[PDB]
RNA sequence: GUUCGCGAAGUAACCCUUCGUGGACAUUUGGUCAAUUUGAAACAAUACAGAGAUGAUCAGCAGUUCCCCUGCAUAAGGAUGAACCGUUUUACAAAGAGAUUUA
């Protein structure tokens, strides 16, 4: 029940022919990801595998805006569309907390990882960031989060 | 962006939108590493040389070196694995003999 259909997997409930299209072009765009395009740049890598950790969180934000924002689909198509690993759960179970309403992915705040126990660096306001900068003269030495490609995920931003 | 409070607007049995404001929430990724000739795989082929002792042909096993390869290996193989089988003058005098030689 997490990809393929089989005979145990359950039919899927009504409004699921109205949202479909949407799903079906986000679906499309993934399998152009997977691909290897022969790049021989380590720069040019990992910036194809921002693409899918983009498109994943996009596709995330499309269903969870359908059912907690919106409301236009039943509870009944929503937990057949997280079981069905359309939508992913421990994404949206950040996105409805406070302060994380905008996070990129779950590997920008696991304190674990870093150097320092810290969160990364997109995690940051954009409005602290540039403070500092203008403590020495130079504007900013942070584009893209290496872990996503994000450029600030933070609320007030 | 959410939420709490505040100040207004319009709708208004004070409710719904919208604008202006205070506080809260959330807080510093990654690299020892840049994408062909100029910071360093190897082999094969060719050319030369030829794989111990001995009168001669052979089984080998060691030790020594700022020598290794194969192997999980403290096993066993790798020409008995390889390189060593070259060069070597003073802790130095005692005894005597001749000759030279000087107060
Ligand atoms: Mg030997
Ligand atoms: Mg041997
Ligand atoms: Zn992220
Ligand atoms: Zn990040
Ligand atoms: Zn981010």
């Amino acid at each position: 029940m997490p990809r393929i259909k089989t005979r145990r997997s359950k039919p899927a409930p009504d409004g699921f022919e109205k949202i479909k299209p949407t799903l079906t072009d986000f679906e499309i765009q993934l399998r152009d990801a997977q691909k290897d395009k022969s790049s021989k740049l380590a720069a040019k890598s990992n910036e194809q595998l921002w693409e899918i950790m983009q498109l994943h969180h996009q596709r995330s934000r499309y269903i969870y805006t359908l059912y907690y924002k919106r409301k236009a689909i039943s509870k009944d198509l929503y937990d057949w569309l997280i079981k069905e690993k359309y939508a992913d759960k421990l994404l949206i179970a950040k996105w409805r907390k406070t302060g994380y309403e905008k996070l990129c992915c779950l590997r920008c705040i696991q304190k674990n990882e870093t150097n320092n126990g810290s969160t990364c660096i997109c995690r940051v306001p954009r409005a602290q960031l540039e403070e500092e900068a203008r403590k020495k003269g130079t504007q900013v030495s942070f584009h893209q989060c290496v872990h996503c490609g994000c450029r600030g995920c933070a609320s007030t931003d």
